[PDB]
C-alpha cells in the first residue's frame, strides 16, 4: 500500500529498457536529419531520454502517465513505419511486449495502493 513505490519501480524498469537492445533506437529524441519528414507524420514526439528525465524531474504524479508516454513511443514507431516488417518497428514491439509485462505489477500495486488510502 505505499503510494509512492512505483517512482523507484519505473526506474528500475527505465534502466533495465536502457540495457536492452531493443531500445536503441528510441533512446533518444528522432533526429529529423535522419528522418526529415518525421514531424509531417508524427505530432508528439516521445523518447525514454524524456521519459526518464521526466520522472528524474517529478513531473509525473502517477505510474499511468508514465505509461502513456512509453506506449506514445511505440505509438510513433507504429505509425512512422513504411513495412510492418520493418526492422525499427520490429524492435518497437518486442521492447513494449516487455515493458508491458513489467508495468502490469507497478500500475496494479498503485492502483490497489490509492484505493487503500481513499477507503
Ligand atoms: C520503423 C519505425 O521507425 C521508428 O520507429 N523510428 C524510431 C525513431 O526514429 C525514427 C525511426
Amino acid at each position: 500500500y505505499d503510494i509512492q513505490a512505483w517512482k523507484k519501480q519505473c526506474e528500475e524498469l527505465l534502466n533495465l529498457i536502457f540495457q536492452c537492445e531493443d531500445s536503441e533506437p528510441f533512446r533518444q529524441p528522432v533526429d529529423l536529419l535522419e528522418y526529415p519528414d518525421y514531424r509531417d507524420i508524427i505530432d508528439t514526439p516521445m523518447d525514454f531520454a524524456t521519459v526518464r528525465e521526466t520522472l528524474e524531474a517529478g513531473n509525473y504524479e502517477s505510474p499511468m502517465e508514465l505509461c502513456k508516454d512509453v506506449r506514445l513511443i511505440f505509438s510513433n514507431s507504429k505509425a512512422y513505419t513504411p513495412s510492418k516488417r520493418s526492422r525499427i518497428y520490429s524492435m518497437s514491439l518486442r521492447l513494449s511486449a516487455f515493458f508491458e509485462e513489467h508495468i502490469s505489477s507497478v500500475l496494479s500495486d498503485y492502483k490497489s495502493a490509492l484505493r487503500f488510502h481513499k477507503r
